């Protein structure tokens, strides 16, 4: 779906107390690091000034704050960089911060190491004084410690940069709701205002007839063109091929796909929701059309679930677009020793989780009482994964993350007419769900194979919301205590 | 004339067996005398027995909780009524509690008063001990002190009785939203879930296609017969070749709205002008008429004001109460006043003029020239109430205003309008209103008092701020700071 | 002279939407430009920025406000309805003092004219309210001024607030130089410099008095002569203190300190400094006339290492346009029934901008510092309304305390009092203010101003996010105690 050319500003801190020539060794050391990271992290590191004064620090932050291509700031105290200088800038920095607690040389030059070296590569105490200052200001930030060349440091920096880029998409992110929330449903509700203060989301509701007229203007020739792209991608079920009568169903989806994309592109929407209780002017419920916009980059939520729509977009950004989709727990496999969750949804499951080459099928749909819709049908993949809900507790949001394991279906489901994925939640179906329910997790989630818990925890930190994680170490007792103690901490905020 | 259930108020009298069973006979006799006399002229009072045991106390409360006719409980400690007895019942009670701290005789019978009297007529301390237990439980309740025949006691119960009835309406209240919120608008947004938990409001959004289908149905028309039975018309009248399908389209909108609202049980609704697919006209004259039946309305998807209007119309007994919006100011020194209106939907029950039907263009929403009631609003003391979501909790903001007759007419203004002089001044009240965060949409009423709205906040468990003749802006900011610290969490 | 001020400007931003055409934007734009131009005829220039209509326009002007070191405050006005969720991103970014001007181009309703087009364009009655909601919902502090934009009171209030916001923009830059540490064992002059740099923006750092001693040794004796010619330009000399007199030595020393002090503080960019009599190595006198001179030029100062008051004196002087503001200390009480007064001085350092007598250079012994007889300006303070302000550290947060007072002309001369002085009558009473002051924890060091109001100090405290308590004619000690209690619960979190 294409991102801004986001970049990370690498701001090195120092002080005049060793001279202007030591300020040159620092500028050199910093440029060598930035340039050597950029030999590759699909976002360039931009080396900015060595900063030595309150004013230089304050302005790199002011500038960071304002450049929309800056998606995070990485700050490293090369020398001692007295941290009160950093206050004024740190107060203004509202882009994500990473404190790279590193060091140019990797190993203590025994036989060399004198005071001249001790005056230059003193990161070991410089970063701690800067660390104090960021803590003393209550500022959320990521802290990674190691040599700037170590392979794990880059892993952590790479993971964090993906998160910071999501954070930047989040700032802009405009969501288009096509109809209200499903009536009397609770979890898909919330304060769009608060989500806009907290996450930057503009969560935009347009009457479904705005969408209905967009899909009528769509030429039959544009439909013909997309259909050849389906042929290029997705095997068709019987009767869906251009001859069979199911094609007016497949072509309508493709028509909806074109009315939608036209609309979402005209407004700069990167996420959107539909509602089956409001489909006036529509022939079908958006299904394969929704499935495809997801795979391209859009976030979706069913039944007006703007929260998960935004969440889906955001987790697509973190995953580099891969292995991520809106999700809904639909039934359980409770077979002792083999207990599984079956995740699916009405129509809308993104093909980027597919281990089967997706296949356009067409089936009836009781819900909404509109045309028998077309939709991609496939089995979700296998491997470690995460399932994420963002909910509104009223006074604040909570992000719930279940580390799960998706499994290859042992048997077929030929009568199941929508996309399907199986997964065994950690630490068990029993405790994951109890924990999930105590946490209040929604039924809508964003399932992903590529977003790691650490990234979502890092996103929550950046946004300043609670993130609770259900994984293999989760005990329900202590998890109850986490929810009690986190609640104490997050009031006000 | 939107009807309420026959709401009743359960008088409960508390006592104990320390004085005997003929003392109880007198406690029951006094209470029936009181309830009976109050019932010779709002809503009936029902004497509900003298309760004397935890279990009798718990019973009547459970009974109150489940009686959807019970809009409030009125409790009175005729004697000492040991208050722990009351815990398990007060814990259950979820209906408005009025603690009527009263006494049967008015005077101390000096010549006669003996220990058998002070055993029996000891509300003086029994009510204080009940006082402690309700306070000790944190419970919201009204307290009214005075003789049960005292005229002022009556005015205050009648007032509280109106708030309690509105509170019961609140617990039923179902709101239909035709379209979402107007776009990028902040104050009309909020948390429908929380508002359901705090006020009992069921706020549910129907796509306007649903309301568009129900007005593709008829009764031709009978409606227009009574339009002329009520309202002046303008050129655009009946023949009115130009503009009559304007009025026949609002009349159409009115009957499909009413059919949708009466079908689903909605006493409040909202329209948004940004979703009008299938509507030839943004609703206007239709909405003003539904409001005058008692419906709550909020423009641009404003459910909180929609609900608020409903409850204030119920508090007001249908009178002088309308969706409102500060539209423009008149800063003329010494004569500063606000022009409240809305793009169409002002309820005629605030009119001091005969309502006139006009049909004028309306750019907004890009639909046909809507028909609407145009009229000048009345004068006299009033309140202007906004209810906002601060994110963690709701805030009811109430401004006492003085509505004024307009000295100059506004002959090319196509909407109904009212002028008021807000207390204590345009400059300070607006400042307070803005510090408090009050919406542009409000409920104006001539017949809801501030005390009522405050009492509703108590029932509801929310902050109520009031801007009136005694408001300083600087102390008002303190009140906001101090309230916010009390109300967060709660 | 007077300490220099960056050219500060206030940005006038006006909000509206696209639901009305391109043409209405044109009229809103002209309306604001008219209002701004008529305003510049206010203390500092107003700059009409833009009509903002989108999220990204609101955010950019806000980013530009934070960045613009010339911008002292943003003045927002919602001409029409400006859906406030648009303003979230901008308001969350804005860190400049915000005034919300709730106003209206036209003063009166055109009764014969008014129609939907007018109701669609002059919508502030609600557009500002929708904006008031969003600002309140983010918990941001702002000023809110309501009136027609030509209103005289609207101007008086905007001038007060602008003076404040320029004091705030100085506070962010503000650099304080402590020559010496706190007077040993003193509590109220202590505090958290880190917290104060985070809250108010003040950079507060210690130099050894050695750094200043050596800077005064490098003063020419030719510039010292140039300065005495300026003392003759300005100040009456007590017997034995002009050129040739026995105690004119002492004035020269205070000339030398002044010129060294000024060179240290001009070199570093410091607008406020502190000295301590317990640390005077390398100086022949505790600085005094020098300080008095420097405060007169607009420097903040606090005795005994008191950076908090030093910063406060500089800020209030900015608020007061340099006029009638001075460091102050309650020295002694006149308790006479019906004439209760406080004599307020310091041991040397009272700024002459509060003088009612023409200041007189004098030289007297001073036990305190252990150094030579210090020269100093001596005068009787003027009379009238004034505020006495103190900023203290409660440990977890700052508290601004402001007493309204009425300065009085001395009825009886004080011939054997070697220091400048002022006499004031604290509202509502001496016994009640001192009680409320002591309960508030007021320092003995104050900043005293004839030209700073309480509403300005409150506005300053609102901008910084700190508690301000005012002691004046309406203050009763029982309700004051409750204010302190209830304020504490509010200010604990934040
Ligand atoms: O500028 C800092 C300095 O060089 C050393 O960090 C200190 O002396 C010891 O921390
Ligand atoms: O005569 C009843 C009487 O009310 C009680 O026994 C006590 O005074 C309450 O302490
Ligand atoms: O909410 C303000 C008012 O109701 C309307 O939004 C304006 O007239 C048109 O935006
Ligand atoms: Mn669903
Ligand atoms: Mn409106
Ligand atoms: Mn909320
Ligand atoms: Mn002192």
């Amino acid at each position: 779906l294409s991102l801004r050319p986001y970049e990370f500003w690498f701001v090195t801190g120092s002080q005049h107390l060793y001279g202007e020539e030591a300020l040159k060794q620092v500028e050199e050391h910093s440029r060598i690091m930035v340039n050597e990271w950029n030999r590759d992290f699909p976002f360039p590191f931009v080396f900015k000034s060595v900063v030595t004064t309150p004013e230089e620090i304050r302005r790199v932050c002011l500038e960071a704050n304002a450049s929309e291509q800056c998606a995070g700031v990485v700050t490293w105290m090369h020398t001692f960089s007295p941290a009160k200088m950093w206050i004024g800038g740190l107060l203004e920095l509202r882009k994500p911060l990473l404190h790279l607690h590193t060091q140019f040389n990797r190993d203590i030059p025994w036989d060399s190491i004198d005071m001249d070296f001790m005056n230059l590569n003193q990161s070991a105490h410089g970063d701690r004084e800067f660390g104090f200052m960021v803590t003393r200001l209550g500022m959320p930030r990521k802290v990674i410690v190691g040599h700037w060349q170590d392979a794990e440091v880059a892993r952590r920096v790479r993971g964090w940069a993906m998160t910071a880029v999501a954070a930047a998409v989040s700032r802009g992110l405009k969501v288009a709701r096509f109809g209200d929330n499903m009536r009397q449903v609770a979890v898909t509700e919330g304060d769009k205002v608060e989500a806009e203060a907290r996450f930057g989301w503009s969560v935009n509701g347009y009457g479904v007839g705005d969408l209905a007229e967009r899909v009528r203007a769509v030429s039959e020739a544009e439909i013909d063109r997309l259909i050849d792209e389906y042929q290029s991608l997705y095997e068709f079920a019987p009767g869906c091929e251009k001859g069979g009568p199911l094609h007016d169903g497949v072509r309508e989806q493709a028509r909806i796909e074109l009315g939608l994309r036209s609309f979402l592109e005209e407004g700069g929407f990167e996420a959107f929701t539909t509602t089956f209780e409001d489909l006036h002017g529509m022939k079908q419920l958006p299904g394969l059309a929704v499935q495809r916009l997801m795979a391209e980059g859009y976030g979706f939520g069913g039944e007006g679930d703007w929260k998960t729509a935004a969440l889906v977009r955001l987790m697509k950004v973190m995953a580099d677009g891969k292995g991520t989709s809106f999700m809904e727990d639909y039934t359980y496999h409770f077979e002792p020793g083999n207990e599984m969750i079956l995740g699916a949804h009405m129509l809308e499951v993104c093909p980027t989780i597919a281990a089967t080459r997706p296949r356009i099928e067409v089936h009836p749909l009781s819900i909404g009482g509109k045309e028998d819709p077309a939709r991609l049908v496939f089995d979700g993949g296998e491997g470690a994964a995460v399932n994420a809900s963002l909910i509104d507790l009223g006074h604040r949001f909570r992000l719930i993350v279940n580390e799960v394991d998706a499994v290859k279906p042992e048997h077929d489901m030929p009568k199941l007419p929508v996309a399907r994925i199986l997964w065994k939640p950690r630490p068990s179906l029993r405790d994951s769900a109890e924990a999930w329910i105590l946490a209040g997790g929604a039924h809508h989630t964003c399932f992903s194979f590529a977003v790691t818990t650490e990234q979502l925890q890092d996103f929550a930190e950046m946004a300043g919301i609670e993130c609770v994680v259900i994984n293999e170490h989760t005990s329900v007792s202590s998890f109850k205590n986490e929810l009690k103690w986190n609640e104490v901490f997050w009031r006000g905020r």
